[PDB]
């Protein structure tokens, strides 16, 4: 029969020899099931990486060495390689490796894009590496698989590799020659890619590693994609900020592009759309309780129960007001008002008008490196300021309800109930075209407290069907 | 011993001899108040130019004398001189002229924008000339001013010149010189403007004679500037949709700016400008009730006992979604969308996002001289197409709740309950930060209906005095 299902595991899932151990007996709980396995870099050595690649430039060519994350890096993998028994041959090589790369960074005082994506690769590259081994150490027919080296194939622009439609074939046809020669296996690496011009190592940009579980799901034709999670899949809230979330048994494509990148730390929208064409299901699952349902994502699903899905916090967020009275019946300020937002390289997350104004939150500081410091926002600020009355508020909070939009004024009715029992007021609204997703500006302070209250009151009320009969 | 007050008169209140008796009684009602007296056209006249103007660029030399407007606008001018009892012969040459500048056209297949603002000139010029004759008829002492000819200095782009700050020492000084030689009632042209480097006619676009009214009242450090309507001032909705409409007493300039152009037909947000930084109330009285209060526009008002101010409708909107992955973390999407509308010379209205949509109205059609043609929005359509997935939606509507901003929630929760028991679902939701203006995107069909429900709820449920206190 052959090949069942992908699996996808993240960074915090292989964050040690320890970790590793899991998803190995996870691999093992399903020996009815011949899965292809996809990993994400050891815990944060992603983000060390980057650190370190930027600490390169600056810190001298003599004391490329010394770097912090290098050695916190060189030891995770060492030691990991010491707990789980394996040949330390393969892993040395790739670590010394990585210490040249700096050493060349070090040297230049120049990291380009292109080098940044090669830097990376070294991460996911030790992970399967290290995995794979393991496997095989413990019975377990492995073959591991470097993603750019197998169909993966990209355009060239490097911090966001664009997957091209000859990867389909091209990774379908090299899995399974492998597979039917004999049977291991796969370990693929995650958020990688070839390039079709310059054959350099690329990173499929947001939802990595997703992307690339959910490719192979379409290139193999499988009856569903995974993606492993430490809790009982999406949730009605996150359990950091309110103790009572409730999993989320079914979801729509929909709904998930709407809720999944900012509810769950997965599945960025464009990850999904190799599912969404393939018709292939995705599902969330709990590695503390394989067994369990989780989270299905389909293409529809039976909304007759559905009122509320799920709530949404984003912390932290920049608000900008641009109001000016040239606006209403002109063609072109929109156009204006934009255009210096990307002459400024700076991305903007929710939008909302009135009859004179346009307002804006940036997108979260979480969705990037760094948060944006004064000089970038006074520099906003001064360009708007020469076609319109501008005004930045830092320290506000964005609420979204993701629920079901045939009971919009229901939802409404009771949300805005709790927050004037409350005695809050939100400052800024906006829902497109008949979306499932409807978000409130409020101030950080108080967002976590509405969280829980707008929770108690949709998904533990019981039953909330008042809903208007015969 | 000096200029008083302006009052403003639109269109319909000098739209014939009869409906101008009306307004030099309303002169001689305040014999102790010295009125400078702003005039537009006589009803729909400025249209039925600019209808001429259309109709002569292809309609060829001969006929030009035949032109239906012409022959309309001719007769009404003939008529109200005839009925007012006054000298023919300054509106015959003014006549003889429109159907030269229309041979003009005719020959010529072309109509410039320039010429635009000459063409519809003779509104104002002939209704100020007429009304002016009238007052010296009947015992008021009146002189016509042409306001281009008076020190309005205007930039030199047609359709929307714009106010340059020489303007308010010139017109002060000209209308002063006059006043203090000898006393008369000024009858100014209201949407009039010169050039500064062209020497040449200009309308002062949106705005029009409330502008010229504004300007005026800085100009002369007045104690008001006065609004004149058929109906008690501002309402909490349109009569003309729900009967039970009532006077709204008190408005605040930013609470007009986003409720009087909309709610009421007049006082575009522009037009408020020179009040605003002059600090002159602004008041708009009815005709047929002179010695009412109305509505004062002040800078700021006793927000005790106010909960909602008043209730828009905008009939037959085109609503356009877009959807896209890709521009959930992407720098630049939404300046290309609206670059997009920029090149395509379409002003959009309404604005909101979610995680992976921009959902947008486009500009009330009222607000233009023509309805988009279907060709039009499928080269909007299609041009998108190429960066996102598309869907236009005709026959929506918007509902605007103009209220007080500390009340939003207990607003919210009311309005949707409202919605809510007519079973209605908002398509389309957008307040901008901490706005006195809220939107909702509906069905065209459904919008009448809801309208009289919200204001029934709202405005004829008593006091609304149920707030949290201890
Ligand atoms: C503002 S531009 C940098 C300035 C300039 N365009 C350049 O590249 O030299 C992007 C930087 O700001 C950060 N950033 C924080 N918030 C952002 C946002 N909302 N949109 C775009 N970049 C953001 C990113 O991490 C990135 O380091
Ligand atoms: C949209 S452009 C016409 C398109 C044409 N291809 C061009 O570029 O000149 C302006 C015309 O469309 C009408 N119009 C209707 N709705 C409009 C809107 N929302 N924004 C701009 N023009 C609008 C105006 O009356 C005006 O006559
Ligand atoms: N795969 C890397 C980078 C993030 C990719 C997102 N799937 C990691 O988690 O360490
Ligand atoms: N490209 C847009 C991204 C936001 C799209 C709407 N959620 C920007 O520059 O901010
Ligand atoms: N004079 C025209 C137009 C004035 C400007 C209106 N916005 C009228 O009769 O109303
Ligand atoms: N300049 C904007 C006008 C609308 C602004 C938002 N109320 C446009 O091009 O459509």
């Amino acid at each position: 029969k052959g090949i069942t299902c992908v699996m996808k595991f993240g960074g915090s899932s292989v964050a040690s020899a320890e970790r590793m151990k899991e998803v190995a007996d996870l691999i093992l709980t399903f020996p009815e099931e011949s899965p292809v396995i996809v990993l994400s870099a050891m815990g944060k050595t992603t983000n060390n990486l980057l650190l370190a690649g930027e600490k390169a430039v600056s810190c001298g060519v003599s004391n490329a060495s010394e770097i912090e994350e290098l050695s916190i890096i060189k030891e995770l993998h060492i030691r990991t390689v010491k707990e789980l028994n394996i040949d330390p041959s393969v892993i040395l090589t790739y670590l010394e490796e990585l210490e040249q790369l700096l050493k060349g960074i070090a040297m230049m005082k120049e990291l380009t894009l292109r080098t940044r994506d090669y830097l990376v690769s070294f991460g996911e590259c030790l992970s399967t590496r290290i995995f794979a081994a393991y496997l095989n150490t413990i019975g377990v027919k492995a073959r591991q698989y470097d993603a750019f080296e197998i169909g993966f194939i990209t355009t060239d622009d490097f911090t966001n590799g664009d997957i091209l439609e000859a990867t389909y074939p091209a990774v379908a046809k090299r899995l399974y020659d492998d597979w039917m020669h004999d049977p291991a296996v796969p370990i693929v690496t995650g958020f990688l890619g070839k390039g079709w011009k310059t054959g350099a190592v690329t990173t499929l940009g947001r939802g990595g590693s997703d992307l690339t579980a959910t490719t192979i799901g379409k290139a193999l034709g499988l009856k569903e994609i995974q993606v492993w999670k430490d809790v009982d899949g999406v949730l009605t809230c996150d359990p950091t900020i309110y103790k009572r979330a409730t999993p989320v048994p079914y979801l729509t494509f929909d709904e998930a592009a709407e809720l999944a990148y900012f509810g769950a730390q997965v599945l960025h929208p464009q990850s999904m759309r190799p599912a969404r064409e393939g018709e292939i299901p995705v599902r969330v699952k709990n590695s503390y309780n394989p067994k369990a349902p989780g989270t299905i994502i389909t293409k529809t699903r039976d909304m007759t129960k559905s009122i509320l899905t799920s709530i949404v916090l984003k912390r932290n967020v920049t608000m900008l007001d641009i109001a000016s009275t040239r606006m209403l019946g002109q063609v072109g300020f929109l156009a204006k008002v934009f255009s210096i937002f990307e002459e400024l390289g700076i991305s903007v997350d929710v939008v909302a008008t009135s009859e004179v104004s346009i307002s804006l939150t940036l997108d979260p500081s979480k969705l990037w490196s760094r948060e944006l410091i004064q000089q970038e926002l006074d520099h906003v600020v001064e360009e708007l300021e020469k076609i319109a009355v501008v005004n930045l508020l830092k320290g506000r909070a964005i609420i979204s309800l993701i629920g079901n939009v045939q009971h919009s004024s229901l939802i409404l009715e009771r949300a805005f109930h709790v927050l004037y029992t409350k005695g809050v007021n939100v400052q800024m609204i906006s829902q497109g075209a008949s979306k499932v997703n409807i978000s409130f500006i409020v101030n950080e302070a108080e967002a976590e407290g509405c969280v829980q209250a707008l929770h108690k009151s949709f998904f533990e009320s019981g039953d909330l069907s008042e809903l208007l009969i015969q």
